[PDB]
């Protein structure tokens, strides 16, 4: 049955917390544990970093983190890192359901040259490697948490909450599915439906799929969970299989459930959002619909949710 978790007075606030700690007086943090996410054909590592903030930077699922790698701004001498972001991924009670941690999913930023395959150390991302070379007891800047975007529409435990993932982006919706089905959350007993859609470039680079798997075995009429693995399948055109080609797969569903007013929300790589318009306009013009005028719709209506980056 569901997990207990603690404490709960992580229930009681009205609003999300936001910028508790702030890029001037970060708050240390302490690596728990960093493991790979991906198997050998992944073709670049995700980790999985357990970071212990004791309670003192809570946050509400949907929101991110800042981290301020060590080092000095190579734009301003003198000057600390900037704040990269990175979207919690995990729940308020965190990996350890105490309220003491939270989670990030993060890909390896690196660089190859693109004529010879050359990598170039000096060019990789800072923090994404910084994050992932971490190990247990380092310290870690945090500020935030920030965001509002993702938050989770809670007022309607039997909501639809469709959500649409490519690679990391699948982050918070790790949150959102650890809180409606595997926490035991007394004030949120989540009745609806949450469909998953995750684009992966293969199976090694798959996040999380044995906890989404075991959700449908578990929750089978409240969940359902399509991967595109996009360097293992291709779309009925030709291209490599991408989520939004799944999406084109559930239109009849999908256009459905948001008419009944379903949430949709899109995490990940800002460049798939043109193709999923795209596929989106293609398929309303297909039922006789207007997408302008349907998304339009959404968007008022506040079932329309997109970070990406
Ligand atoms: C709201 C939000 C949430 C996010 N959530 C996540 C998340 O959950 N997981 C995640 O992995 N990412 C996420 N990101 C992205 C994340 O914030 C960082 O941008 C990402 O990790 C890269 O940061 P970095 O410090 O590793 O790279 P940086 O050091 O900032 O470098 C940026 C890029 O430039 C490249 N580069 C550097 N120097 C050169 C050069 N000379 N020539 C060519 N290329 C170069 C690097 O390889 C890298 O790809 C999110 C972003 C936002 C805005
Ligand atoms: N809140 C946020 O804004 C947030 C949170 C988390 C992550 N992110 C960002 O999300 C991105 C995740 O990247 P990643 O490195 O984890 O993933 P990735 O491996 O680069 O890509 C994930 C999957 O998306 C596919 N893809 C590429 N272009 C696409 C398109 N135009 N439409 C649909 N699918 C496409 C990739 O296929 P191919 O590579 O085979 O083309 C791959 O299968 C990062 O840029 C990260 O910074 C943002
Ligand atoms: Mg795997």
């Amino acid at each position: 049955s569901k997990v207990s978790v603690a404490p709960l007075h992580l229930e009681s606030a009205k609003e999300p917390p936001l910028n508790t700690y702030k890029p001037k007086e970060p708050f240390t943090a302490t690596i728990v544990s960093v493991e790979s996410l991906v198997g050998p054909k992944a073709p670049g590592e995700t980790c999985h970093i357990v970071i212990d903030h004791g309670g003192n930077v809570p946050y509400w699922e949907g929101q991110s983190y800042g981290v301020i790698p060590p080092g000095e701004n190579p734009k301003k001498p003198g000057a600390p890192q900037n704040v990269r972001l990175y979207s919690i991924a995990s729940t308020r009670y965190g990996d350890n359901f105490d309220g003491r941690t939270g989670s990030l999913c993060v890909r390896r930023a690196v660089y190859y040259d693109p004529e010879t395959g050359k990598e170039d150390p000096s060019k990789n991302g800072v923090c994404s490697n910084f994050l992932c070379n971490s190990k247990p007891g380092d310290k870690i800047q945090l500020t935030g948490p920030s965001g509002k975007i993702m938050l989770l529409p809670e007022e309607d435990p039997n909501a639809t909450h469709i959500m649409i993932a490519t690679g990391t982006g699948v982050a918070p919706f790790r949150g959102y599915l650890r809180r409606m089905f595997m926490e035991d959350v007394p004030n949120y007993r989540f009745g609806g439906l949450a469909w998953l859609f995750l684009g992966v470039a293969n199976s090694d680079s798959l996040l999380y799929d044995e906890e989404f798997t075991s959700y449908l075995k578990q929750y089978p009429d409240n969940f359902r969970y399509d991967k595109a693995l996009s360097r293992e399948q291709k779309n009925r055109s030709g291209g490599k299989m991408y989520v939004q080609d799944k999406i084109e797969e559930y239109s009849d569903e999908i256009f459905k459930l948001l008419d009944g007013g379903a949430h949709i929300y899109f995490c990940g790589l800002k460049g798939m959002m043109p193709g999923i318009q795209d596929t989106l306009k293609k398929v309303a013009e297909r039922r006789g619909e207007s997408w302008d005028q349907k998304l339009a719709q959404l968007k008022k209506n506040k079932q329309w949710h997109v970070e990406v980056s």
